[PDB]
């Protein structure tokens, strides 16, 4: 029987098991892919390590489909793909779930450490794409007040209610960034949080940047933190990572090596999403989800005796992710050579709220917890 | 129908509900009890706020039984009680459970923060009474190596295998204190951990004192910590509490205001134990337990998919108690007037491992977790 010839990155998780259903699978390390590797190849499945150039496709005589198991697609010349009719797809938002649960962990722990309620704090989301909109969904789901800012999408006709920047920077208690890094365009994000903005940030305001490094001027962030007025900053991304300011590090409430979106589920969605895309491209009925591929969580379900309070919410969410874990490892190991990248490479088997089932009675208020991302079960 | 007349401290938890089954209950604040209050009184149930003097019993014409809902009994002249035939009982070990789970939390978090395995660390218990023996049971239950030291009990004929002090101080990684505070006697405990001992403590050794304040010379503890060689100390009790050395405080890994044994269950055991004692004293069949009196825990049961690792153990135990919570509040509030005592008075609804049921399959290894204190259920 004739089959499609599918070239796939060797280290794409669950790739062989999934795509073998769709035809002949060739597994090769993505960094060493040459032009000859695409001879007689119908479809290509890659990660970020493979650059889709003119060079790579020089002998792609059968290439009709290209899928990248990533949320981003800068490693792909998609103007090239477009001009020669090659269908292209990524996995947008494949790792957005982790970021939301990362931000929530940060809020939850800071609430405990500084002694306040998260339901008193207004979160301002700058960047309402895949990541921001999911975070906006989760926070609003449990009844927190969100503030969305997005000048590009608002100009494109997005009819969500957007808050203007200077308003958000004043009206919001917590400021979280979820934008790309851009120097040009109508709405550049390089040093979006600059010196002038930082010094107008109050002592009871929290700044979180788990978007991209250069969005926050790290030098300016340090200067703002060295006043010691109680201003609070959390960085998952650094302006010149893997290098970080070792003077700034002990001033940051939490510091982690670009691992907010990490997690087995999100990593599996990379493969899962482009697999479903290619399935649909072939006209196949096959369909896959990360829940089916992964083993069940260590603590897959817990039971609730009554309705949840803020304390129970902290208890439940920290079963999955506690930001203090990564923070501690990062500070402990960063002095070691290449520890920034090695910590990411050997990241632990982190899950997400969907891996855990919350079982309760109709009087336990699980509907907000379901919107937060948990699986629920009314007894 | 004739009944026993029972005088009880107004603020003893669940006292009226329990003891009303045994006869007439009179509720009066323990600090304001006078001699006249014991006229025609058959039994007395008190806390620490009531001092049992010659003065208090001056008109106790019917007093036959005295119960104090405490583990200690220094507030009681029991030489007086003995010489006039009054049966006396306390509630020994009523709050020992919390201390063990406190110590374990400290070990669990320090293991995460410093990056090590608790199953690599040998815990040396100094003081093998109610508290120490329960801790020894819990740690050995999950497979940790314990080291018991107790010169008084060893001299009295206790045939457990005891380790000599200087040996324990060298052979053990973690040193936890669970002794009373004594200046005299054959085995005094005042400054038991002194200057000479502290300076022979290694950089990879941990010292925990949740026993009594003056057992550790706090001034010497500070001097040892100011070297910055990596030595680690945790205090639940301070030499001159509620006053603490504000120079020592930021050097302590964890600092809490004498709340290790706190928890609803332990607090209820105070009433429960002396109630059962008095029941037995009357020849009654009535019997009570704190589990029946308390509401069920917020998260009363969780399920396990597989056997537990060290990470899962941390996840499970921190559902009940996470020492970082109290530590954060203590450091945040201590500057406030009387915050040391007020934090204890308005302590949160803390539980214990027995309040949570761990459900799994026969292959989940719950037997050690049961010995740790959890309720288990093999499916
Ligand atoms: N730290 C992490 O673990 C982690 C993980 C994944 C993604 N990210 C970062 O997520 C950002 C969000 O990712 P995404 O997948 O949602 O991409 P996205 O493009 O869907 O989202 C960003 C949103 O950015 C808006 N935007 C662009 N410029 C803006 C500006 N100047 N002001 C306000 N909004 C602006 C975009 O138009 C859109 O509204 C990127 O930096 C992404 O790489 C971080
Ligand atoms: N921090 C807390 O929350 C908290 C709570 C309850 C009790 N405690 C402290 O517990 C200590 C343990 O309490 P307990 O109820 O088990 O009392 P206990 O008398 O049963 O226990 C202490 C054990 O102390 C041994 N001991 C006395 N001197 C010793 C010495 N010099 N060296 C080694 N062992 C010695 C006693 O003989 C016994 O073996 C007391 O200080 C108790 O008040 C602390
Ligand atoms: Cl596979
Ligand atoms: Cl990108
Ligand atoms: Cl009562
Ligand atoms: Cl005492």
């Amino acid at each position: 029987i004739p089959t499609m010839k599918i070239l796939i990155d060797e280290n794409m998780p669950y790739a062989q098991a999934l795509f073998s259903q769709l035809g002949e699978v060739i597994l090769k390390p993505g960094r060493t892919l040459t032009a000859d590797d695409l001879i007689d190849v119908d479809a290509l499945m890659i990660r970020s390590v493979t650059k889709v150039n003119d060079a790579l496709l020089a002998k792609a005589n059968r290439l009709k489909f290209v899928g990248t198991a990533t949320a981003g697609m800068d490693h792909v010349d998609q103007a090239l793909l477009r001009e020669r009719g090659i269908f292209f797809t990524a996995a947008p938002g494949c790792n957005k779930v982790g970021v939301a649960e990362y931000v929530f962990s940060v809020l939850m722990v800071l609430a405990q450490q500084q002694g306040f309620s998260v339901f008193d704090k207004t979160v301002g989301i700058i960047g309402a794409g895949q990541v921001g909109s999911y975070l906006a969904k989760c926070l609003s789901g449990i009844g927190m007040k969100v503030l969305l800012n997005d000048p590009p999408k608002q100009a494109q006709g997005d009819e969500r209610e957007f808050t203007e920047l200077e308003t958000l920077l004043k009206q919001a208690d917590v400021i979280t960034l979820h934008t790309p890094i851009t120097r040009g365009g109508e709405w550049p994000t390089h040093h979006l949080i600059d010196a002038a903005i930082l010094e107008q940030l109050r002592s009871d305001q929290i700044l979180i940047n788990a978007a991209r490094g250069p969005v926050v001027d790290n030098a300016a962030l340090k200067a703002r933190l060295q006043q010691g007025d109680g201003f609070t900053a959390v960085l998952d991304v650094f302006e010149f990572e893997p290098q970080v300011d070792m003077e700034l590090l002990p001033l940051l409430a939490f510091a982690t090596p670009h691992i907010a979106g990490y997690g087995l589920e999100g990593k599996a969605r990379g493969t899962t999403m482009i697999f479903n895309s290619y399935c649909e491209f072939l006209g196949s009925a096959h369909c896959a989800n990360p829940a089916s591929l992964l083993p069940k969580a260590p603590v897959p379900k817990v039971y609730l005796e009554r309705a949840w309070d803020e304390e129970t919410l902290r208890t439940l969410t920290q079963i999955i992710y506690d930001v203090r874990k990564d923070d501690a490892q990062f500070r402990r190991e960063i002095h070691q050579p290449g520890a920034f990248d090695l910590m990411r490479k050997h990241y632990w088997d982190r899950r997400e709220y969907s891996a855990v089932t919350l079982a309760g009675g109709a009087d336990c208020h699980l509907a907000p917890l379901a919107k937060l991302g948990f699986q629920v079960e009314v007894c």
